[PDB]
């Protein structure tokens, strides 16, 4: 219960759903048609950094934050463009993220509100360099254990 009721406060997280609950439909249909439905995945990227820079948020963490969804979605759809190369000059990030994570998850109460959105895209099945690591989902598990517990508790982790 403290998943829903903490995270529905975080800035954060609400510039970030509309792009989520489209990539949830998106998933179910077919290949060529999620790439036509790209430009507005984009406007919706687009739309994220524009509302927290109206908001005054760090804009170091919008990048991170930002990294992370081109990182998820690119995830989703792959395994043409990707949103990362074209947001963030990069191919892939599925090892950057969890290297930004670590930094954060060393100033704990400093960055809830970004530890929380981070604790979120895990939540929707993000894993990164997890997915080609030996044993990656043990390694992976347990941070999302770590990181959960740190913001809501033992219970919330069962
Ligand atoms: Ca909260």
């Amino acid at each position: 219960n403290a998943m829903l009721l903490g995270a529905w406060d975080n800035a954060y997280i609400a510039a970030a759903m509309p792009l989520l609950l489209l990539v949830e439909n998106i998933r179910s249909w077919p290949t060529r048609n999620a790439a036509e439905v790209r430009p507005p995945i984009v406007r919706e990227l687009q739309y994220f950094q524009q509302h927290l820079q109206k908001k005054n948020y760090p804009q170091e963490d919008i990048n991170h934050l930002s990294y992370l969804l081109c990182t998820y979605i690119d995830g989703i759809f792959n395994g043409n463009q990707s949103l990362l190369v074209e947001f963030h000059r990069d191919a892939w990030g599925g090892e950057d993220c969890f290297e930004h994570l670590r930094v954060y998850m060393n100033s704990p109460k400093q960055y809830r509100e970004v530890l929380e959105f981070y604790d979120l895209i895990m939540c929707l099945g993000f894993d990164g360099k997890y997915q080609m690591i030996e044993h990656g989902a043990v390694l992976l598990m347990d941070l999302r254990s770590r990181l959960h517990t740190q913001l809501y508790g033992q219970d919330a982790t069962q």
